[PDB]
């Protein structure tokens, strides 16, 4: 089934003293585990391995309590507790045949220490752009010397826990490339100026890592070759190659990066700004001066992709992240030829942007098993086997529905899918034509390819798309066993937001003067010249169809009432989507919300507009001086982007004739998705997941508990250690 | 000793079958522990009993997974597991005679649910406008029946914890307070409409969980009495108090709030704003109405103040947050009649700051132990005593080396602390004459008594203020054993900062139209009409300045390269601060730096100039079309906020003559502070605190671990449970 010519990426590499299975390699990656949580740690790796990726790695494991990430989680490997957690994972992943990796990391002032509340040394002291109030220590020869063996000692806890491949990772402006870059580094001594004295760190600590474990694992480092800001920091073609001929005879692997910190967006490229493939320019010139293995990222979901850039000698491996989490079974499928079974990540970085809000677990718009492994005992490719018959209606095919309907399927139920709607991907089809959001098609691409498969093996499963839309009495005698309503949501006609919970005076989409974005997308409704968008939502919606407006030549000013496109700082999309809307200069009133609209004309207010001092003043009056603020702007059209509202008018109609349910041998009726409550895309599909995998639950509507990783008061995290508590007295 | 007059405040009060043992009770509040941290939690409100406070509770106490507030940490009581965990601070606290309470949140919308997934419920669907992505179901009567249910059920888990008081929580615009406000609820049946109706679900769980464990807890209620918004929200003398009469007879005792969630910097007052008993005139009238123990916070430091209001019938017990984590010894100090040794809290909400963000543990400005109570073994209260008679130099009285030498005087050790300043208090001396600042003073007054009081236990100990400043010769001379170099940092004349770690061209606050914040707070400096401030920090010293300049009639524009006064989210300073800056017609020019200054003028660009799309051009050529956004501004005064840097040029002296250490019979140095790099106070009062009771340690310089609370890998949290992955198949 497997085209011959992925034959190669299933040729073994060897890797300093270890040999790579396949060329299919997970780089390290956060997920929100780190050392704190094992088992998903444990599962989420270890589920990779057996669908046959060659080698999995942690995410940035700090080598020290002074590079401390809180409140964003990082792995460490601090001590002998640590060893035994990430031991977890080593053991679990060897089960299945594949190497395990650590990312040996030490952040420089990156790492805000906000646990330790220790101090960060860096080559010189400095600020950190990225987490501006934090500030580091320069380092005299004693700090560097004592931070080179905190690598060191590292290296051996990881040979303890059972680690194949041991990373210094300089990639994302962390310590060893602090050194190398003069943006950081204005030291004057042997380890400034030159490219052979800014090299020294990074060379020292390879040699003394490969000193310490390189008997017994492949040493990798993992490079930002360039950190594409031009002149001023790291150039692939000036120090970039350099480097990696003075580090070549130490290093067993090149892993190669682009881009620093604070736009670390460059490397996790959104399929907003990137395609698959689009660090190639830079990863190539790697291979050109290593005689070495390396590999360089590029959300590689294509295996044509894959094989064109191992025979075209831009890489040997193929290295994935995201891919990975979105597939788990990636190289499984290619391997065994079910090219059509491969659930292709969209590049929507939501992954991400729960990482980096700090704390939460990872999850995924494709995978909604992803971070669910260990707490849930959900595989993605693995499903109880039903031992009835029972039959499911799902109205509404959107991300939710589709989603149940797959799993379901998968589960050996009968389902009967319909919407009113021609295609699968309900809200999906819409937003996947704004600009830059196209490969966001691949989720409904992949629902609609299983689910089409998966109906010639149930014959009794039926898919009614294009339908007329259900009604209640079209439910209660349609004669399934169990309903699922996903009927999805809508946006708000009469600006009701999360500011006021009430609508706005004036505030009309069926008036001429105003759309929404259903009216704006659908491309029917007329759109005068200049253009306001009032904002209350925080993530897309609102810049999207600002940059759609602006580039369709109209005059686009967005009122936004909320902080604009905040969510987008976690999914890395902010920094290129600012500059996208400064070149098509898209005017931005921040702070500013929308009192009372009439036509062509609204009044608008600052937020902080109010009396800053607070008096009680009796009931009746406000305890604050008044907001004088208030200006009028005119528009031509208003576009609303103010909030969602559930559809779920269905819904309550049944509810109401809840008496008539066990009459018509109606089982349950269970409501998910945007027309629960509106919610992201991934967590829509996460819903649509779970009522299939609990339906049989004796209350499908609520999810059963999880395994929960904290701490059992009364056990020690050091191994023999005193969990009591002392005072040092 | 004790002033009779404060005999009242140790005086018992019956709260329903529970009995008060004086007038001193810690409200609950957050402190980043939850059933997390269970050492932590355990500590932290046991030595607070062991100072003498009647009651102490857990932060808010999630009843059911699908009100999680991660990334926030809040309690919960879920399972066993949590029941177990939070039986450790139970037990504790009644160890020390001090009843335990916990308090039982469902927190609507509002909660993100970003570890559950699950879905919120509320009165009525919404997006919170705290958490604006977040949206909630509207329950159906089942629904309101399920959620009570949780209720009772966690009430009787606490029980099973060994807690004393149960709460049901309806502050700061949680569920209970989301019914009973038409803000939120816009239903149309039984619970909503009239009071009576909006007041029913609160009622109702009320009844329901004093009748499952209301006889054997006192049952409480903390209530936002006024969301000070004025009408359109709940009002104190409209809705407030009727509902107070309404639920008087179900609840044991009052505890009373004001404001909601987006804005309870309004509750916890910021003395930049705020002073102590604030919120008197909001609740003084709950005890108008109602027959039951009555206490409201207010940030209550001062026995006089406390007396005032239990006398003048205000409340009857003194509920404290932030007092009892700047000194959880306040009761025991009162009692005793050691006033001057009780550690005011300053109001600065950093405590908080580290919650809000998200996962980091809590940490204190005035108590250096808060959060190190487990995990490092510090009681606030109590000092290993030295064995030796070793001699410390000390040189900065600022937070750090006034702390340093307050801790190692209590430890018994001889030293001499120096500053060329007249004043104990460093930098915060000309911070807490910023507007609105002064109560910032309470830092170095504490420890100004408490070295004064020090000096007279040893006579050997020396405090020299208004000296020459030290030189290296001078420490290497001075006789002492042991030396610590906190000397501080100071703002950077030079235009360097975060953003380029570079200095900026023309940048010299030597010249006449260019200050520093030293410069600005000296006041010698003659400062222009108009005013560029330029701004690259993201806490306070940008707006305060900004807010002293435009009071003084100077026309202030702040341009801001980074997020303006961003940590003041974190405080909850923000809302007021950006009101205040309005009222004073502050212009705010965010987004944009400085590429270069020339007298009068300086060029500025929009940090979002770059084009939107990366294309590799090879190298010496940015890989994005060029900022072309650069245009020139007039200022006839430019203040710098651009970045601070570590003053160590006698630490780097003394490094240089290391080899001169032993001859002279210097046994270390150490340096400590912002000396070492730049940062909060708090953490500047750490390091103190730190090298302080680790002098004796092989490198006091580095500290030594910390107990931690993580998972043991085996361990499963569920008692009972299988830790070990198992998959559904
Ligand atoms: C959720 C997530 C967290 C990440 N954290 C890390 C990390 O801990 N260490 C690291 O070196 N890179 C980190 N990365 C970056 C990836 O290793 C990788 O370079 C990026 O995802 C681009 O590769 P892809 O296109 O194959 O996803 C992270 C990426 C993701 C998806
Ligand atoms: C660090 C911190 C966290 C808080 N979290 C809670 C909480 O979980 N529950 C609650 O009801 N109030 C919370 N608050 C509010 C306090 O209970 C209190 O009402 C507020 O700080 C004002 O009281 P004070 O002036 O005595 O500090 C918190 C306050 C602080 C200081
Ligand atoms: N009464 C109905 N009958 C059939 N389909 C319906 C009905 N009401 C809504 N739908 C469909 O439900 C789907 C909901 O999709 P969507 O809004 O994407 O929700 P989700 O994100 O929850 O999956 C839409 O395709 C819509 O056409
Ligand atoms: N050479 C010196 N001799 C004596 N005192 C010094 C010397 N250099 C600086 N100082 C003092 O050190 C103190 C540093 O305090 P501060 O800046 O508040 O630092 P921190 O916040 O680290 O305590 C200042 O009061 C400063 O006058
Ligand atoms: S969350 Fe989005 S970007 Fe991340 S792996 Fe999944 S589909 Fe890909
Ligand atoms: S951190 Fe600040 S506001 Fe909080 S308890 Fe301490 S001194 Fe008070």
């Amino acid at each position: 089934a497997r085209d011959p010519k992925h034959d190669i990426l299933f040729e073994p590499i060897q890797i300093g003293p270890k040999t790579l299975r396949n060329r299919f390699y997970q780089v390290p990656h956060c997920i929100g585990a780190g050392s704190d949580k094992p088992g998903f740690q444990s599962a989420h790796r270890s589920v990779k391995a057996e669908g046959g990726w060659a080698a999995l790695n942690t995410e940035y494991c700090s080598i020290n309590p002074e590079s401390d990430d809180t409140h964003r989680l990082s792995a460490r490997i601090w001590d002998e507790g640590d060893v035994r957690n990430l031991k977890a994972m080593t053991d679990e992943v060897h089960k299945y045949g594949a190497l395990a990796g650590v990312e040996l990391w030490y952040g420089g002032a990156h790492a805000p220490n906000m646990e330790s509340r220790a101090t960060p040394r860096g080559p010189s002291q400095y600020a950190s752009e990225f987490e501006t109030l934090s500030y580091c220590k320069e380092m005299d020869l004693s700090d560097i010397a004592q931070v080179q063996q905190f690598y060191v000692d590292a290296a051996k806890r990881s040979r303890d826990a059972g680690f194949d491949i041991v990373y210094v990772y300089g990639a994302h402006s962390y310590l060893p490339l602090q050194f190398l870059n003069p943006y950081y580094n204005k030291r004057t001594d042997k380890y400034g100026g030159s490219l052979e004295n800014r090299a020294r760190f990074w060379l020292e600590t390879l040699e003394k890592v490969k000193h310490a474990v390189g008997s017994d694992c492949a040493i990798a480092t993992r490079f930002g070759v360039d950190t594409v800001y031009g002149p001023g920091q790291i150039e692939a073609e000036v120090d970039g190659q350099k480097f990696v001929e003075m580090a070549d005879s130490l290093v067993d692997m090149w892993d190669i990066t682009i881009g620093d910190i604070a736009e670390w967006g460059e490397d996790a490229g959104p399929s907003r700004f990137y395609q698959q493939g689009h660090t190639i320019p830079w990863v190539k010139l790697v291979k050109q001066v290593s005689k070495k293995p390396v590999l360089g990222v590029g959300r590689y979901t294509d295996p044509e992709k894959m094989i064109e850039i191992v025979t075209k000698g831009y890489a040997d491996i193929i290295g994935c992240a995201r891919p990975s989490i979105a597939d788990p079974f990636l190289p499984q499928k290619v391997e065994q030829g079910r090219y059509d079974d491969i659930r292709v990540c969209i590049g929507c970085n939501v992954c991400i942007s729960r990482w980096e809000i700090g704390g939460p677990p990872m999850i995924c718009t494709q995978n909604a098993t992803a971070g669910e492994e260990y707490r849930r005992g959900w595989h993605p490719e693995k499903f109880r086997q039903t031992k009835n018959k029972d039959s499911v209606l799902i109205v509404g095919a959107g991300p939710s529905g589709s989603e149940a309907a797959r799993v379901l399927m998968e589960s050996g139920y009968t389902v009967h899918l319909t919407d009113t709607a021609e295609k699968i991907g309900g809200h999906l089809n819409q937003v996947a034509a704004l600009p830059g959001l196209g490969e966001w098609s691949y989720h409904r691409d992949y629902r609609e390819t299983q689910i089409t498969k998966l109906l010639k093996k149930n014959k009794e499963s039926q898919l009614a798309l294009g339908q007329k839309p259900m009604t209640a009495d079209d439910v209660l005698q349609y004669g399934a066993d169990k309903v699922i309503i996903a009927t999805g949501a809508r946006w708000n006609t009469d600006g009701t937001n999360c500011l006021t919970h009430d609508p706005i005076p004036g505030a009309d989409a069926s008036l001429p003067d105003q759309l929404t974005p259903e009216q704006v997308m659908d491309g029917k409704k007329k759109i005068g010249k200049r253009v306001v968008i009032l904002n209350a939502d925080t993530y897309f919606m609102a810049p999207s169809l600002a940059e759609k407006l602006a580039t369709a030549g109209h005059e686009v000013t967005i009122v936004s009432g909320v902080h604009l496109a905040n969510y987008m700082h976690f999914t890395l999309e902010y920094p290129n989507m600012m500059r996208r809307l400064h070149e098509l200069h898209v005017e931005e009133l921040g702070d500013h919300f929308c009192s009372r609209i009439e036509p062509g004309r609204m009044e608008i207010y600052n937020i902080w507009g109010d009396g800053s001092k607070r008096t009680y003043r009796g009931p009746g009056v406000s305890p604050r001086d008044a907001n004088t603020s208030h200006r009028w702007i005119e528009f031509d059209s208003l576009v609303l982007v103010t909030g969602r509202h559930s559809e779920c008018t269905l819904w309550n109609e049944l509810k109401a004739r809840e008496s008539e349910w066990a009459e018509n041998d109606i089982k349950g009726i269970y409501l998910i998705g945007d027309a629960e409550a509106p919610r992201l895309i991934a967590d829509a599909t996460f819903t649509g997941h779970r009522v299939a995998r609990e339906i049989e639950e004796a209350n499908p509507q609520i999810a059963i508990p999880y395994k929960r990783e904290t701490i059992a008061w009364g056990t020690p995290h050091m191994p023999g250690g005193n969990f009591k508590i002392e005072y040092k007295v």
